[PDB]
């Protein structure tokens, strides 16, 4: 089997994707963020306080005639975002653009953080990183993805953001049409649960490339490029008036500033970023200085290769028994 579905940027910035995805029965539509970096498929439900929904569409169990609630399961979590939500389970049946999957673990939100609250256009989130990571107990529940793995004609899915623009999310297949070029496939270590890899190296602009080690993780569900202080330091200084703000917690530049190309190195291939991906636009209305989209990991504690350098490839996520992240030019 297979699966295709559409994503959608949240705002002209492409600061989030949502994509559409059907619970229960009858179906219930809600728009999701594809989230490579976590393993829980959590919903704002008819159970969150009424007090923290604003303008999200909201899961009704009681409506589905497949859901069934899981006793005694609850689960907490909390992003890198400092964003937190917690509540209890329910198993239903969730389809993702023609793939469907009965038994999911469908976790229903309790409390939200008003980040959440604050953000009408995410209904919840769908967790595609390794099924250590889940939260729920005391039973700990699988992913979507690890659901559908077996009927899935090839155990992949691939990621295909947009610039400004919609993009696809597939299940199952490789759309050879859909990049340009061969597909370079490099080694994924799953010890932390991450799609972690390790990339060889990068340039910045037309300069030299550097061969150097960066090992970070695929997070679709994270908006910036988050790297090494060393390497973040060096494409901002080809950038006037380009600066490190306390104010603003990170690099912001002149918004009449062109950004230079940034290249990261896949095994023996390169994936080049255009400079006008990396600019996020003003801190504030009617600002003339702009945030950049390449900032420093220092305070994370592990890089993240986020939408900015995801959107400029064509990403494989094979799940085979030994996993493996491939990436293309488009
Ligand atoms: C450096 S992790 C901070 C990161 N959250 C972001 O990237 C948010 C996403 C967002 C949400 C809603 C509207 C707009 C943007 O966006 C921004 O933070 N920014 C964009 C706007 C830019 N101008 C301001 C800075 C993050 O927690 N992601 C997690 C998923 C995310 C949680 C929040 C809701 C949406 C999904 C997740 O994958 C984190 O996995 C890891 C985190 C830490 N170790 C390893 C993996």
């Amino acid at each position: 089997s297979t699966g295709s579905a559409t994503t959608t940027p949240i705002d002209s910035l492409d600061d989030a994707y949502i994509t559409p995805v059907q619970i229960g029965t009858p179906a219930q539509t809600l728009n999701l963020d594809f989230d490579t970096g976590s393993s829980d498929l959590w919903v704002f439900s008819s159970e969150t306080t009424a007090s923290e929904v604003d303008g999200q569409t909201i899961y009704t169990p009681s409506k589905s005639t497949t859901a069934k609630l899981l006793s005694g399961a609850t689960w907490s979590i909390s992003y890198g975002d400092g964003s937190s939500s917690s509540g209890d389970v329910y198993t239903d049946t969730v389809s993702v653009g023609g793939l469907t999957v009965t038994g999911q673990a469908v976790e229903s939100a309790k409390k939200v953080s008003s980040s959440f609250t604050e953000d009408s256009t995410i209904d919840g989130l769908l967790g595609l990183a390794f099924s250590t990571l889940n939260t729920v107990s005391p039973t700990q529940q699988k992913t979507f993805f690890d659901n559908a793995k077996a009927s899935l004609d090839s155990p992949v899915f691939t990621a295909d953001l947009g610039y400004h623009a919609p993009g696809t999310y597939n299940f199952g297949f490789i759309d050879t049409t859909a990049y340009t070029g061969s597909i370079t496939y490099t080694a994924v270590s799953t010890k932390q649960g991450f799609w972690e890899w390790t990339s060889t190296g990068y340039a910045v602009g037309s300069g030299t490339f550097k061969s150097t080690s960066i090992d970070g993780i695929a997070d679709t569900g994270t908006t910036l490029l988050y790297l090494p202080a060393t390497v973040v330091s060096a494409y901002w200084a080809q950038v006037s008036g380009a600066k490190s703000s306390s104010s603003v917690g990170g690099y912001v530049f002149p918004c009449s500033a062109t950004l230079p190309s940034f290249t990261f190195g896949v095994g023996s291939a390169r994936i080049v970023i255009p400079g006008d991906y990396i600019d996020f636009g003003p801190i504030s209305t009617g600002s003339s200085s702009c945030f950049g989209g390449i900032q420093s990991s220092a305070g994370i504690g592990i890089n993240i290769f986020g939408d900015v350098a995801l959107k400029a490839a064509f990403v494989v996520f094979n799940g085979a028994t030994t996993p493996t992240l491939g990436f293309a030019s488009k």
